[PDB]
This record gives structure tokens, sequence and C-alpha cells, in this order.
């Protein structure tokens, strides 16, 4: 057997990872003041007599900072008071940040707030070109809009354009963060990639800030940052410990963008175990993926598939050497989970993320006869196979393994496929598409997603990928509505599947693949995440 050559590129991070050692000095110096910050800032929102605009920008400041999550209880307090007062009588730039943080907690705001805004038409008025507060504000509500908000159907288009022609003129750090904000929106960045910006960029830069917020700020944020350097090291040492990269040389080695990956979907501390739990998953399927799409042979991945389906240690012997180093670390993988979620009694809720990875591998089966065969399916077929290879399903399970609040219940509502997670899996699947497009095509990929979707509707390229760019913007409705109350679940499980649909807009930005390739998108995310700290 001649297996293809080795065409990836290796990990530019080397062993920098791999050693941290705390300073509890000054870990303990920052825990002190930052209790006593807390409690000034909790103070400061509970503080009696303050204006609404005045109030929402205090909990837009605090959430951007990154440091709402410390006032969970006293945020919804007081948006819940704003939802029900019912106030609909400000300008544009309070209106419209009135309406994205209501519907980004899950108050479904009516969206008729916005038509004094309009003329007869339904057409925002020109009038407010003028106001770069207001569109800003407005540009950034316009992400978070339901397929019950048609009213906002012109909000993006008239905020950018605008918003585009002041730029160049305005003071500084304004300029900076209109310019980023048209780069990417606040709604569906990355929360600790966007809190980086802010805090720096921003806020740092700021001549009105407030001193009390902005060291709440860079102290939590780099204590945080101690603790995940302190789990990347231990994800490094394991990965080494394993070895795959002498042993399975053909597979992709990212264990810190798998990492990235993980601390996107949740980065606060009581999700320590959990995100642990989540990048070893992530980083051993993408393992199985790497043997299904540049290595075995068609004979030798039936095998694979169904000693997997089996799941049962006696199957090895039926799969070739290098195949057997991939089981038994799978299995030996999940062992490790039953035992070390078996003091809080939740070892059994392991079967579930085992269900969803049997089903991965099935349909990586199914994908490499399809190519074989040179089978190119209609689409409504070819979703049916590819939407469970993005592995999100398997991911989003995975994801609730490490929180201890989750229940049977929590498992049920997410094994029967719910809306908000179909919309995070299609979003990662059509925008992975029109990315990897080109390259999977010159490597002979009949069954490619445009491919299939150009064939079927019998239309160019070009009009393909429109279709999939409308799909992806469906299903972004679908989230927005998916976290509105009444909740099918706790809020707490939904967070995840929406940081989901986060990092693949991030990721894939300008159309690129960011994993395979973190040169360009990920590495410097890594860099101002995981390795430098921000200078107090």
């Amino acid at each position: 057997i001649v297996r293809p050559v080795a065409d990836f590129s290796p990990s530019l991070w080397g062993d920098q990872f791999l050693s941290f050692s705390i300073k509890n000095q000054v870990a303990e110096k920052y825990a002190k003041e930052i209790e006593a910050l807390k409690e000034q800032t909790r103070n400061m929102l509970l503080a009696t007599g303050m204006k609404l605009a005045d109030t929402l920008n205090l909990i837009d400041t605090i959430e951007r900072l990154g440091i709402s999550y410390h006032f969970e209880k006293e945020i919804d307090d007081i948006l819940d008071q704003i939802y029900n007062q019912n106030s609909n009588c400000n300008d544009l730039c309070t209106s419209a940040l009135q309406f994205r943080l209501l519907r980004q907690h899950g108050f479904n705001i009516s969206p008729e707030i916005f038509s004094k805004f309009q003329d007869e038409n339904g057409k925002f008025k020109e009038s407010l070109a003028s106001d770069v507060l207001g569109l800003l504000n407005l540009y950034e509500a316009s992400h978070v809009r339901t397929h019950a908000d048609d009213i906002l159907e012109d909000a993006l288009a008239f905020s950018t354009i605008h918003l585009e022609s002041a730029a160049p003129h305005l003071k500084s750090p304004l300029r900076e963060q209109v310019t980023h904000a048209l780069e990417q929106c606040l709604h569906k960045g990355v929360p600790r990639v966007e809190t980086r910006f802010f805090i720096s960029s921003i806020y740092d830069k700021e001549q009105s800030k407030n001193n009390v917020l902005l060291r709440f700020a860079k102290l939590d944020f780099n204590l945080l940052q101690m603790l995940h350097k302190q789990e990347l090291a231990q994800v490094s040492r394991w990965w080494k410990d394993l070895d795959f990269v002498t042993t399975l040389p053909y597979a992709r080695d990212r264990v810190v963008e798998c990492y990235f990956w993980a601390l996107g979907v949740y980065f606060e501390p009581q999700y320590s175990q959990a995100r642990v739990m989540l990048v070893k998953t992530i980083s051993m399927i993408s393992i199985v993926d790497d043997t299904f799409d540049a290595y075995g042979t068609v004979k030798e991945l039936e095998a694979y598939t169904d000693a997997i389906q089996r799941w049962d240690i006696n199957e090895i012997d039926r799969l070739p050497d290098y195949m057997k180093i991939s089981y038994k670390a799978i299995l030996d993988l999940y062992k490790d989970y039953e035992k070390e979620l078996s003091s809080a009694g939740r070892s059994h809720i392991v079967c579930h993320a085992i269900e969803r990875m049997k089903e991965v591998v099935r349909n990586y089966n199914v994908e490499s006869t399809w190519f074989i065969e040179g089978y190119t399916p209609p689409v409504s077929e070819y979703l049916s196979n590819a939407l469970a290879t993005t592995t999100y399903y398997y991911l989003a399970t995975t994801s609730y393994l490490g929180m201890k609040s989750a229940t049977e219940q929590d498992f049920e509502w997410l094994s029967k496929n719910p809306k908000i997670l179909e919309a995070s899996v299609i979003i990662c699947r059509v925008i992975d598409d029109t990315a990897t497009y080109e390259v999977e095509k010159s490597r002979g990929q009949i069954a490619t997603g445009i491919e299939c979707c150009m064939r079927d509707y019998g239309i160019s390229t070009k009009e393909a990928m429109a279709k999939f760019q409308n799909m992806a913007e469906t299903a972004w409705k679908d989230i927005n509505e998916g976290l509105l109350r009444p909740t099918p679940v706790s809020t707490e499980f939904l967070t995840p599947i929406l940081n989901l649909a986060r990092i693949v807009e991030v990721t894939y930005i300008h159309n690129l693949d960011g994993y395979t390739h973190p040169e360009k998108v990920l590495k410097p995310h890594i860099i101002n995440l995981l390795v430098d700290s921000i200078k107090i």
C-alpha cells in the first residue's frame, strides 16, 4: 500500500506551553484586590435613580470588559425591570442598545421601538446619517434579529454605508472601534477575543474611562489567563505522552488550536474541568478525521468504522497496527471520563457523547464511499450525511460532560436535535464548504457541498455560494430566536451552542480555513489570549 505523502504544517508552537509555573504571590495579590473592586462595581450597578441611558451604558461596558460573569443576578434583575417598564421615548443610540441587550439576554422586546426612526416605507430616515454613535449601536443591533424582525431588514445596509463614510475623520479611539466593528460585529465574535480588543485598544484609551472598571477588567483577564495556561500545560503534557506526533505522522498536530476552540465555548473558571474534557475530544476526533481523509484504505476504513460501532477492546486485532493506536486511545479516553465524573455521581452520562461519536464515524465512512464511487448526491442527501461530519452535534454533547449542573433531561433535549443546535451545525457546514471548495475540488472531491448544490439546482459556482450564504443567515435568525424566553433548558446550556457558531465565524473570517492553517487567523488570537498578558 502506497499511502499519500504528508502535507500538513507542523505545530508552530513547539514546547513553549508545556511547562507553566504559576506565581502564587501574584495570583493571591490579584484575587485579594479583585474582591474589593468586585464590590465597588456591584454598588455601581445597584445605585438608585440612574437614567436609562446611563444604566444601559454601564451594563454594556461591564459586558464588553469581560467581567459581567460576576454579576449575572444583578444584571438580569435590571434588564428585567427595563423590559417590563417598556420605555419608548429615546434617541437612536439608547433605543438600539436597549433592543440589543434585552434580546441577547432572552427578553423578547418588540422591534416596533424602531418605527419612529423610519419613514412611511419602513426605510430608516436618512437624516440620521450624521449620528455616529446611533449608527454604531444600530449596526450592532442589526445582527441579533429573528424571523419576526423584518422591520430591521434595512438596518445593516444603512448603518454600514454611513459608518464607512464617517470613519476616516473620527477621533480616537472611536475610529478604531468603528473600523473593528465593521470587520467583526460584537454578537458573532468569540467573547475572550472581543474582550481583549476592547480592554487594550479601546477602553484603555478613552478619556472618559472609569478607572475602577478598567483596573478590575485588567486584573481579572490576567488572573483567568493564569488558569488557562495551567490547563493548556496539563493538556500539552497529555498530548506529548500519547506521542501521535511520531507514531501517526500523517495527522495534524493541533492541540493548541483545539484548546482555543474549547476556550471559545466557555472561559469562566467554574468550567475548567469541562474545558479540559472538551479539548481532549476535539484533539482525538481530529486524528480520526485525518485517518479517513488522507491515509486509510477503503478496506481499513470499513474495519475501523465497525470496530467503533461495537466499542470493545476485543476488536483491536481486526485493525492494522497503526489503527490499534488510536482505537485504544479513544476507548481509554472515555474510561478516563467515567472515572473523573465518578465522585459527582455523573458517570452514566458519558454514553451520550459516545453515541454521537459513533454517528460521526459512520458518516465519515459514507463520505469515503461517495468519494471512491464518484457519487454526487442531491443537496438534501448531501446534508443528511454531512451535517454530522462537522462534528458539532458531538462537540455540543461533549461540552455538557464537565458541567456539574447538567442533568439527564438536558441530554435528552439535546439528543432530539433541537432547532438551535441544528442551526449552529448548519452554519459550520456551509461556511466550511464555501471556504474549502476550491481546495477539495483540486483533490478530486466530487461530493463537496458547493458541487452538490451546483449540480442539483443547475446553477453557477457564484450562485451556489450565495445560496449557502442565505442558509447561514437563516440559521443565525434561528439561533437568536432560540435564546428567547421561555427557553426549553437553562440558558447555561444554550450559550455553548451559540459559542460554537461564533467560533465558525471567527475561524473562517475572510473565507479561509483557519484550523488547518492557523498562521493567518488563529495565531494572533492565541498570542493575545495565551501568551501576552495585558499591561497594567
